[PDB]
């Protein structure tokens, strides 16, 4: 009772005129001068205008991207103790990194190896987008608060910062927190309306008069001499620029893939890599610090709208830049916390992950605590690694029942979870859901004995002084390393011995590769391995007889 | 058509001779005085006597053990530039890693927390055996050379060592050599009559008196003072600590299982975890340096027999111990390569672990590359995290193919691996082996896209203007992730708006759990899950018509 089968042989204006405030800072946040953050908008998106796919995006200052530019430009500047002063040596420092950073990309894109990009999950994403919106916050407290507390960097600097600020709470100016009050309320074209208040307020009742810090002007046009990167700083940003490439190409194709599933579905990947590839290099040459796709931007736009975001720049890098000084950084700092509302959110929703899947909660969780205790940088590799790990947990654990034929049909159910379902006594159908390797054989063994009898101490019993066959399902079992096949092995020799048969069933053609080089089956000894549940249940009920 | 399941609510005197020379050197390469080395078989033999359950083991001295607690001495007498003087400074170092290594060993077998030992593989770990093994050859070519190279220490220690060999290839003793090619041909009870003619010849021709590098007197008995570890460089060893308990307690539970496995098959995991930890805290405070099971020595054996040694041990700590001094370092070397000729052999049988299984022998190169050219725990840890990365490469490309009926049977075959198989025109039966989450994602939707027709390109080409049903198996897909859900519906969602119905079967029922949660099947929509491949199919055939 056998069958035989033979294998074969426009709305830009809006978006430009919330990105002048939504730069000073992600350029103060950055540790950079803020006319750089414009120059680094406007020079993003024409050349994203240039050459791209993603016709619904706004690629540009990506508040996690000029944190994690900003941290490496403060450890630069430490390391370093710094013609150069102080803004245009962590100028430079950015330009590097972005260089390296852009250089990354496009090699990428052009090896094809984005393959990279997979190991993200979106829920290790949205974690470390929270992390670093929480970390954001943190560094605008000391805007919102008008403080002055130096600089920290490193591991914990979300807790030092908030001890600081608990130190001396007291001594703020206490101008700019009633009007970060102010802006607060307000807040709670809403931005633009906010800034041009602000600007007219300060300007008009002189409230740098009062010690209140206020933005200083930014130097209209310049940036004539396009300064190379120096490169000899390139050894020590290489590093950092591996993740910053991976976090802003990997958030670029993953908005572009989300709009275009949204419509019109033609972004390519590839194109897209290329395209932040590009717009980390030429505007590196431009005194630029880093580009990315906004997740924020992106939704106060919902390219050529991008074209009218550029001149609307231009424009506030050619004559409407004074206008913009003397203007409150509180304001700049409760701007940013409101543009971060959006990724804090996501904590309303917590349960509705949780009861989706959760050990992808645990994961979110995971990643949020190190993306925000700890450095940015860890915290994102704390996340990748710790995703990498629960795939190997889930195996390690591995649901494994008996199976029961289902009345009227061959369907071979789970008798641990579907009622009514009968089986013939001497005959134990196993189920192993995950794979056997190395990692759950030691579990494989145990289920087996659990479920079935136990060989060893069968035999250890007969020594000192019902069941027949059974029938191993591995249908779900996709691979077997060498350990799976000594742990097969020695089962069967061990069931052979006590007097029992082992069938191997629904077997993957790769698993059967496997077994038979491992020398499993001997030279065609048959009666091992069967094609289907039922046909082996059938041949041990012939042979019991 | 359908079925409706409703789910549930004597031999010691050899080794004891053979451990005399196979010690004085593993506590050579461990930088401490040969007499220590004595002491800690002496105690680990009498130990595992007392309490112990391998029954058929020879625990104590192990070179990759001595290799590590050497390294990490050598590295903290180079950060501290060390009554303390030279080797008492070392051996309370090593004693001090021991303490730690046995209290993380005893922690971890009472809080039944070993299930960390099953990350090894065994080729994990016949790879890091090996790479240890070339680094303890390495090591003792100055002493087959009889030269005199400066201590080496790091990542690339072995190239050192060779390039620093190569640069005074010349000015040796070449008495050294002529004794150590003498050895070397006789050992290619050899090794016991070996030694003792060596000191024989040593002690008649007055070998050191032509600058020939012999073994000093080793101070007979000694050691009273139970000197308790300084706990002070405690912090400076955890780590070391760490992975030398994982290796030895690792290494010990292996042998004991196979062994057992061999015969009598009563080795208890948690017993055996209590019992080297307990080998390596009482010891310890009594000068030693660390105990393991020692896979040489168990082959030369192959516990009461270990008494015998231990009490040959007594005899050459009580009189025999200066019939052993005088006696040429060379010996020892040659003594300690014929030793690694064992672990050197997995070599020859190379193809045979090839053709097993791939990947395990890719796993096992590189473990060996990295313990061998690297340092060792660097090795370790690369060689771990590599396995559990292959797995998720595994999962990264599934194999996928299309399914047919088997004639006169409900078996589904793969049409990819099998000929002659039936397939019905307007059905497609896709089957995806390995698990669906973030890794394969885009991969079981590239693959279904191929096999089946691509539904937003006939879509898009609809709009700038056969096959009816798909019947995806899942029964291999083991777990949904949250992405998963995703790429269902959005499969369902354009295969529904092209035209096509889309058809789960064999679904497990976590999968179904998470598919439900996920509200992929609505409420009571029917008609989206079968639990057979069959039925399905049979259900798209009347649908059709």
């Amino acid at each position: 009772h056998r069958i035989l089968i033979e294998r074969q042989e426009m709305s830009g204006l809006i978006v430009g005129i919330l990105l002048v405030p939504q730069s000073i800072a992600y350029s103060l946040l950055a540790g950079q001068e803020p006319v750089y953050g414009l120059y680094t908008s406007f020079f993003a998106s024409i050349i994203y205008f240039l050459l791209g796919t993603s016709r619904h995006i706004s690629v540009g200052i990506f508040g996690v991207l000029c944190l994690m530019i900003g941290e490496t430009v403060d450890r630069e500047l430490q390391k370093a103790g710094y013609i150069c002063d102080k803004s245009c040596y962590a100028i430079m420092v950015g330009s590097t990194v972005t260089f390296i950073a852009g250089v990354y990309q496009v090699a990428m894109g052009f090896f094809q190896v984005g393959f990279v990009s997979v190991y993200l999950s979106d829920a290790l994403l949205s974690g470390f987008v929270t992390g670093a919106s929480f970390t954001i916050l943190t560094s605008q407290a000391k805007y919102l608060l008008g403080l002055n507390l130096p600089r920290t960097n490193g591991v914990g600097s979300l807790i030092t910062t908030w001890i600081h600020v608990f130190r001396n709470i007291h001594k703020t100016n206490l101008c700019d927190l009633i009007t970060s009050l102010l802006c607060l309320l307000v807040l709670l074209p809403i931005e633009l309306v906010v800034v041009v208040a602000a600007t007219l307020a300060s300007h008009f009742g002189k409230l740098h008069e009062n010690y209140n810090s206020s933005i200083a002007g930014h130097i209209p046009t310049g940036f004539m001499p396009p300064k190379v990167p120096e490169w000899n700083l390139i050894p020590s940003v290489a590093v950092d620029a591996i993740a910053i490439s991976i976090i802003g190409f990997a958030i670029t194709v993953s908005l572009s893939e989300m709009f275009a599933k949204k419509h019109g579905y033609t972004v390519k990947a590839n194109q897209e890599m290329y395209a932040i590839g590009f717009c980390n290099i030429i505007p590196s040459f431009f005194h630029c610090f880093t580009t990315s796709a906004a997740l924020a931007k992106t939704l106060v736009k919902e390219q050529l709208s991008g074209v009218v975001t550029a001149l609307v720049l231009l424009l506030v890098l050619l004559v409407i830049a004074p206008l913009f000084y003397s203007l409150q950084k509180s304001v700049l700092g409760v701007i940013t916390i409101v543009n971060l509302r959006g990724a804090l959110r996501k904590f309303r929703d917590l349960p509705k992950m949780w009861s989706i899947s959760r050990m992808d909660t645990v994961i979110w969780f995971v990643t949020m605590l190190s993306s925000a205790l700890l450095s940015t940088e860890i915290g994102l590799l704390v996340g990748v690694c710790f995703s990498i790990f629960c795939v190997i947990l889930r195996t390690q654990k591995p649901k494994s029942s008996l199976l029961g034929l289902v009345e009227e049909s061959e369907v071979f159910e789970s008798v641990s979870a579907y009622k009514n379902l009968q089986i013939k006594p001497g005959i134990k159908i196993f189920r192993f859901v995950a794979p056997l390797y190395y990692i759950n054989k030691e579990c494989f063994k145990s289920a087996l004995y659990k479920q079935t009898v136990n060989p060893i101490l069968i035999k250890v019993a007969w020594k000192k002084a019902e069941l027949h066959t059974i029938v191993i399902d591995c249908s779900a079992i996709q691979f077997l390393d060498t350990a799976g096949i000594h742990t097969l092995k020695e089962v069967r020799r061990d069931y052979e011995a006590i007097g029992i048969q082992v069938l191997l069933a629904q077997c993957n053609p790769t698993v059967r590769d496997s077994l038979t080089n491992g020398e499993y089956c001997k030279k065609e000894e048959e009666n091992l391995l069967f094609y289907s549940v039922y046909e082996a249940m059938a041949f041990a009920e012939v042979s019991k007889n």
